[PDB]
């Protein structure tokens, strides 16, 4: 209770900030992450003994692929640290206690493989959920572990808020699913604009949490350009690998998953930045002003892939 985890200087001033990078030091990562818990949401909000327990559960049940890893679970749990920082009167108790769990969650298990290979290799998780095959099956994992023994970091709520806050978190690993980002930004975007967006109304409210979502995501396009870069390494790792798997099926992949086509990638980042992320993080601030970061963080990450195009890196 009393028992406060207090950060080197230099990382207790750059975590405040949206580009942090959460380092490679893998062990500083769980205490990272409960100091975000107790800054963002009270030295209350969780018995820290089933926090930590929880923490290193969730960790367990990662896997070593190049993107898609425990790195990516914490960075994106920082990112809506960040955002909820940045917004401290907006989003209520059981919003700030789920949300950072739900993202730290997100990718439980993820195999480094999309839902269309999943489809196409006819994974079992395609039988089971046809659509959002891996978000659906990411919760199902989150849900298994809050039930392992010592694990309920909710067990202070009632039977309500704990059902509320499980809600909270499916729509949140749900929405993380960017087949449907498309829509659920298109339908804030027309709300904002004919000013009929009302954050009372609990429909619009999971909206906005969809885009946060989608926005902590995508979160390393918002980075330093050394990191972005870098990071860019890691997804196109699982993508060209996964492509490897889509040959051995007898498809000829999307260029995006062809490791023959690494000449096309610049472009390719042009399209997803104009496609995905500059509308991710312009509607976001729209709905969040104190988000702005984001955004400027994208369009600066925007011009280096024009810069790369040019042949001036
Ligand atoms: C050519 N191309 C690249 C794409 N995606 C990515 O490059 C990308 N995706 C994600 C996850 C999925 C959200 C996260 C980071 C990413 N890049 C990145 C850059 N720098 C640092 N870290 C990460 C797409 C794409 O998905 N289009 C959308 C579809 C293909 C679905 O239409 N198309
Ligand atoms: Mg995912
Ligand atoms: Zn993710």
């Amino acid at each position: 209770g009393l028992m406060q985890f207090t950060l080197p200087v230099r990382l207790c001033k750059e975590i405040e900030l949206f580009h942090f990078d959460i380092g490679p030091f893998e062990n500083m990562w769980p205490g990272i992450f409960v100091y975000m818990v107790h800054r963002s949401c009270g030295t209350s909000c969780f018995e820290l003994e089933k926090l930590c327990r929880f923490i290193m559960s969730v960790k367990k049940n990662y896997r070593r692929v190049p993107y898609h890893n425990w790195k990516h679970a914490v960075t994106v749990a920082h990112c809506m640290y960040a955002i909820l920082q940045n917004n401290h009167t907006l989003f209520t108790d059981l919003e700030r206690k789920g949300l950072l769990i739900a993202c730290l969650c997100h990718d439980l298990d993820h195999r480094g493989f999309s839902n269309s290979y999943l489809q196409k290799f006819d994974h079992p998780l395609a039988a089971l959920y046809s659509t959002s095959t891996m978000e659906q099956h990411h919760f199902s994992q989150t849900v298994s572990i809050l039930q392992l023994e010592g694990h309920n970091i909710f067990s202070t709520l009632s039977s309500s808020e704990y059902e509320q806050v499980l809600e909270i978190i499916r729509k949140a690993i749900i929405a993380t699913d960017l087949a449907l980002y498309f829509g659920n930004r298109k339908q804030l975007e027309e709300m904002y604009q004919t000013g009929s967006l009302n954050l009372n109304n609990q429909s619009h409210r999971d909206r906005v949490i969809g885009l946060m979502m989608t926005a902590c995501d995508l979160c390393s396009v918002t980075k330093l350009w050394p990191v972005t870069k870098l990071t860019a390494n890691d997804i196109y790792a699982e993508f060209w690998a996964e492509g490897d798997e889509m040959k051995k099926l007898g498809i000829q992949p999307i260029p995006m998953m062809d490791r023959d086509k690494k000449d096309e990638v610049p472009q390719g980042q042009l399209g997803f930045y104009n496609a995905v992320a500059i509308p991710c993080y312009t509607t976001l601030t729209q709905i969040l002003p104190p988000t702005e970061p984001l955004l400027k963080a994208c369009r600066d990450n925007l011009s280096q892939w024009e810069k790369v195009i040019r042949g001036e890196e």
